[PDB]
DNA sequence: GTCGG
DNA sequence: GCTGATGCGCA
DNA sequence: CCGACGGCGCATCAGC
């Protein structure tokens, strides 16, 4: 991490803009800077050097000069010094507590995990769960364990129906050594009329075998919940998302959820060059959805040699 | 906050 | 009771 | 100087 000091400062600034200031555009601006600096192959010696980078402007360059010179930033020092900011920032670490709920709680005098634990009544189902598994949800997931989770998900899916396709995407599919969570895409030849229970079947099964232990949200296309490898020292509970998408939106969905949100941004960047527009559902000339029967295909559009998953962090 | 308009 | 309004998390 | 900057599935609940 050639410039981790700087990207950490920028990311703590972004979090503050999102969580306290509720300025989502600044939050994004700061994350854009952090990413262009994290991808930069030199050790930055000055703000003027960073300023060459797109996403890095006047203000950020100046903060960079201060950090490189002092090793700190007075603004972040001040922020972290304030009770309200620091408390609002912290509470958003609970899944289900956003900037609005965090700010409501703090104003009520509820500012800590203890306070939360001492006010179950003012928490909704999702927030109770994020609290219950606060530490767990902050832990990384070793690849060895992801491979084991993947096993259970593919197998139980098969047991419901021999046609379902399940693919684990996100950091996992990129070959990453650890994951923040598990992201599962699901398709089935019958869904491209409609039918209920298509996702519900898979969810119910995984519950039956005690893999999925908690539900955060659930509808006919998206499941958000908690899961755990069977057991010795219990394994930590983990976040899992499952998405049911139309079989004809498969590769666009897989490509998009594979991860490297960065990679996404710039494959989007080069999309509108040969005049294309790609989202998670389709690639369009906008026009009607161009035929997609591979990840290479989507590339074929904007020229562009096929990147394999484990290469697309960039 | 940054960048194109 | 209802539902329009809003919050939340997520590549 | 100034406006654009991603959208959506699902859950909750203030104000009828
Ligand atoms: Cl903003
Ligand atoms: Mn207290
Ligand atoms: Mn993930
Ligand atoms: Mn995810
Ligand atoms: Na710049
Ligand atoms: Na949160």
């Amino acid at each position: 991490t050639l410039n981790g000091g700087i990207t950490d400062m920028l990311t703590e600034l972004a979090n503050f803009e999102k969580n306290v200031s509720q300025a989502i555009h600044k939050y994004n601006a700061y994350r854009k800077a952090a990413s262009v600096i994290a991808k930069y192959p030199h050790k930055i010696k000055s703000g003027a050097e960073a300023k060459k980078l797109p996403g890095v402007g006047t203000k950020i360059a100046e903060k960079i000069d201060e950090f490189l010179a002092t090793g700190k930033l007075r603004k972040l020092e001040k922020i972290r010094q304030d009770d309200t900011s620091s408390s609002i920032n912290f509470l958003t670490r609970v899944s289900g507590i956003g900037p609005s709920a965090a700010r409501k709680f703090v104003d009520e005098g509820i500012k800590t995990l203890e306070d939360l634990r001492k006010n179950e009544d003012k928490l909704n189902h999702h927030q109770r769960i994020g609290l219950k598994y606060f530490g767990d949800f902050e832990k990384r997931i070793p690849r060895e364990e992801m491979l084991q989770m993947q096993d259970i998900v593919l197998n139980e899916v098969k047991k419901v129906d021999s046609e379902y396709i399940a693919t684990v995407c996100g950091s996992f599919r990129r070959g990453a050594e650890s994951s923040g969570d598990m992201d599962v895409l699901l398709t089935h030849p019958s869904f491209t009329t409609k039918q209920p229970k298509l996702l519900h079947q898979v969810v119910e099964q995984l519950q039956k075998v005690h893999f999925i232990t908690d539900t955060l949200s659930k509808g006919e296309t998206k499941f958000m919940g908690v899961c755990q490898l069977p057991s010795e020292k219990e394994y930590p509970h983990r976040r899992i998302d499952i998405r049911l998408i139309p079989k004809d939106q498969y590769y666009c969905g897989v490509l998009y959820f594979t991860g490297s949100d960065i990679f996404n941004k710039n494959m989007r960047a080069h999309a509108l060059e040969k005049g294309f527009t790609i989202n998670e559902y389709t690639i369009r000339p906008a026009g009607e959805p161009l035929p997609v029967d591979s990840e290479k295909d989507i590339f074929d559009y904007i020229q562009w040699k096929y990147r394999e998953p484990k290469d697309r962090s960039e």
